[PDB]
DNA sequence: AGCGTCCA
DNA sequence: GGTAGACCTGGACGC
DNA sequence: GTCTACC
């Protein structure tokens, strides 16, 4: 279908958001395994599915520029003020990561080493539909896996939206879409392993179980200690994968993910070791020490302090 | 050379 | 609870 | 990284 479109080449069809590149690196940020869905199809240049529709996303020094693919048979334009909301909404753009780096930095001066390399890593607030099934995705497992096998379930059972180039860009499946019996065996031959049935055993028991989409919401008003737990309830869903969400699509930025990284990263970066636990390996004691340690050294946004380490961990 | 272990 | 080990997949890469 | 089984 019709191309990818680059900033220089089709100017009218972008608007800007005012975005230092301080406050925000798309390339720190879309490829470190927050989202699986965005591809840089174009040098700096960034396509993915925003809200329902494609979008691609490019930086200049002070603004993020960005440009919609309708995909109703409606004519070209640049986005309207109320399409470009969606996207500052989520990349959070109220809040000033300036501000917390200062202060991650002040506390720990490890984190400001790390942090002077790579600016701009923030949190992006996801669909918790989206959010949850990709990180049931990613247990025990690596993002360059992970990202095909979000693609590939989405291109089975997700809508079709539009085609660019040779992509055909998917909505993300809806949870009926993922609850039938027979998504397990499906999930299977798309090569997610055992993490197929988790997928399809979670989408049943959020229908049949937990009252349906609208739990989603509840979670997000409640309390990060309840909305953790609840997510526990779920197949494939540990206090990792809860964290992820949480923290990612459900408002809890003190949550704090521990994963193979966060504890190589405690360990070699911070010389930490459990004082909760006489056996120092991970455990689910000593993982959970862990999150504490993370929350007591950055504070109420802890999760976001970890987004930073664990993007600069990738590259290293 | 490419099997087979390591690892995410 | 604490502990141990199995587990789908496929790129990295030692031997 | 989460699940299951055993202590
Ligand atoms: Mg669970």
């Amino acid at each position: 279908g019709p191309g990818h479109r680059t900033l220089a080449s089709t100017p009218a069809l972008w608007a800007s958001i005012p975005c230092p590149r301080s406050e925000l690196r798309l390339d720190l940020v879309l490829p470190s395994g927050q989202s699986f869905r965005w591809r840089e199809q174009s040098p700096a240049h960034w396509s993915g599915v925003l809200a329902d529709q494609v979008w691609t996303l490019t930086q200049t020094e002070e603004q993020l520029h960005c440009t919609v693919y309708r995909g109703d048979k409606s004519q070209a334009s640049r986005p309207t003020p109320d399409e470009l909301e969606a996207v500052r909404k989520y990349f959070q753009l109220d809040v000033t990561l300036a501000q917390l780096y200062h202060h991650w930095g002040s506390v720990d001066s490890h984190f400001q080493e790390v942090a002077q390399k790579f600016q701009g890593v923030r949190l992006l607030r996801q669909d918790p539909i989206e959010c949850l099934f990709s990180f049931i995705c990613s247990s025990n497992n690596n993002i360059a896996r992970i990202t095909g096998m979000v693609e590939r379930l989405c291109q089975a059972f997700g809508p079709r939206l539009i085609q660019l180039d040779d992509v055909t860009y998917h909505g993300f499946p809806s949870l009926q879409a993922l609850a039938g019996p027979e998504v397990e065996a499906h999930l299977r031959k798309l090569g997610l392993g055992y993490r197929a049935r988790y997928v399809s055993a979670s989408a049943r028991a959020i229908l049949e179980e937990q009252g349906g989409l609208a739990w989603l919401q509840q979670l997000r008003e409640s309390s990060y200690e309840e909305a953790h737990k609840a997510l526990c309830i779920l197949p494939g869903v540990g206090t990792h994968v809860a964290d992820c969400i949480c923290l990612m699509a459900l408002d809890k930025p003190q949550a704090v993910p521990v994963d193979v990284h966060m504890w190589h990263i405690a360990q070699r970066d911070y010389s930490w070791h459990p004082t909760t636990s006489q056996a120092k390996g991970p455990s689910p004691q000593t993982n959970k020490e862990l999150g504490n340690f993370f929350r007591s050294l950055w504070g109420p946004y802890a999760g976001w302090a970890q987004a930073v380490l664990f993007s600069a961990d990738l590259r290293q």
